[PDB]
């Protein structure tokens, strides 16, 4: 019996749902593979293209769910498009999770 | 630069997919909070001790989950301080979108 067991309870059914949800849009090693180009720096969809072997029609439709999902976002400077990760909790558990299994 | 090589893709994104199960991520909750025993997670869950057991094999077996021996009981806690902080970001990224 731990210490404080009895003042834990779990988290809620509806959020444990939406929190799967989350993870299975993070299975998929394409979408894997341009979260870990934005992981190390904020990409044009030409400079992901290149990186990954791909046309930029093909990227640019991957990149669509990818902002649909608020895992990628994007600004606009000038003439040119660059894509980033959605904010810091994105590469924390990108890079955590990586690590583990590096870790193991 | 270069991506990941795709076979490291593949590990992670049947990494994510383990995860992607409301019943594990219930269970991950709580141990994201305090090692547990099996008796006091099936009494958070709601589930019998042969349940949560059966569940944590399963978990121990996907890297998720350890186990010790702290005098008479088997506490049962995340496997590495990653799975912690991972499961924080994704529930704070989720709690603010
Ligand atoms: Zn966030």
């Amino acid at each position: 019996h731990a210490a404080i067991a009895s003042e834990l309870q779990a988290i809620a059914p509806e959020v444990a749902q939406s929190l799967a949800e989350f993870f299975a849009v993070l299975a998929d090693p394409n979408r894997l593979r341009l979260l870990s180009l934005l992981a190390r720096s904020e990409l044009c969809v030409g400079d992901l293209a290149q990186a990954i072997g791909v046309s930029e029609s093909a990227v640019s439709h991957q990149l669509r769910s990818l902002r649909n999902l608020r895992l990628v976002s994007y600004r606009k400077q000038g003439r040119h498009v660059y894509y980033q990760l959605q904010d810091h909790h994105i590469v924390a558990l990108y890079q955590n999770a990586l690590d583990h299994l590096q870790e193991c």
